């Protein structure tokens, strides 16, 4: 209810409806125009929230408000007036569309610094004790400055990408099966060791320039192949360090996985050196 410091004047933002930029389930994001504080026009994504139609409870991810980190998507505010949620615009939109565009040519290094703006980020959310529960690079954004934000949390939650979830039907919860950790798959819970399994698979969407994980596996096998020790091969072009970084996050025993500040560490180490 104490939201105010949070409210922005509706007369203070325009929502250009006419520009749609994106579409989760929860409802549309639009090209938005914000005057900020300084009295500036400000480019701004605006999402909309229609079809949660009852209950609110979704607006207890206003603890976003807090979060503040450079690769971490903040909040601008909400506009009540179906309540908006107004964020920053993303230039280059998500992770994973930029990368598969054939007409861009981000380098080696380029990909390499995309994943420890990642680690940075994932770092940051580790210690204020969030788990994010979908880290993957369709899940993160990119902007003008080509920095990344991780997104898809707390207001800005919500499946933009149905094609790798699973709904489970029983308690409703979305579920990126190809992205999980094996615990989870198992078990249906997520916790900052199975970010740091997604993270890992994150890094590997990055070196492929947006491959999809297991082709060759369908959904209901993932699990013996995982079992079985199996993992994701070495792209062609992924320096053999990396590559070992991602083997780590895919250990089958949560407390063997680096933290994320180690990832920091070391993907940092790898970035310089060459
Ligand atoms: C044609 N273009 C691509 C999309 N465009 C944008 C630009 N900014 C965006 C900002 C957000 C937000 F700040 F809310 F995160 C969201 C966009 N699209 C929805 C979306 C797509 C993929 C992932 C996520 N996400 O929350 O991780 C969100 C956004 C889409 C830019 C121009």
């Amino acid at each position: 209810q104490a939201v105010q410091h949070v409210v922005i004047g509706p007369s203070s933002l325009i929502v250009h409806f006419n520009e749609v930029i994106g579409r989760g389930h929860f409802g549309c994001v639009y090209h938005g125009t914000l005057l900020d504080n300084d009295g500036k026009k400000i480019h701004c994504a605006v999402k909309s929230l229609n079809r949660i139609t009852d209950i609110q409870f979704l607006t207890e991810g206003i603890i976003m408000k807090d979060f503040s980190h450079p690769n971490v998507l903040s909040l601008l505010g909400i506009c009540l007036r179906s309540p908006l949620v107004v964020l920053p615009y993303m230039k280059h939109g998500d992770l994973r569309n930029f990368i598969r565009n054939e007409t861009h040519n981000p380098t080696v290094k380029d990909l390499i610094g995309f994943g420890l703006q990642v680690a940075k980020g994932m770092k940051y959310l580790a210690s204020k004790k969030f788990v994010h529960r979908d880290l993957a690079a369709r899940n993160c954004m990119l902007d003008e400055k080509f920095t990344v934000k991780v997104a898809d949390f707390g207001l800005a939650r919500d499946m933009y990408d149905k094609e790798y979830y699973s709904v489970h039907n029983k308690t409703g919860a979305k579920l990126p099966v190809k992205w999980m950790a094996l615990e989870s798959l198992q078990t249906q819970k997520f916790t900052t060791k199975s970010d740091v399994w997604s993270f890992g698979v994150l890094l590997w969407e990055l070196m492929t320039r947006g491959a999809p994980p297991y082709p060759d596996v369908n959904t209901f096998d993932i699990t013996v192949y995982l079992l079985q020790g199996r993992r994701l091969l070495q792209p062609e072009y992924c320096p053999d360090p990396l590559y070992e970084v991602m083997l780590k996050c895919w250990h089958p025993k949560a407390e063997m996985r680096p933290s994320f500040s180690e990832l920091v560490s070391r993907i940092s180490a790898i970035f310089s050196t060459f």
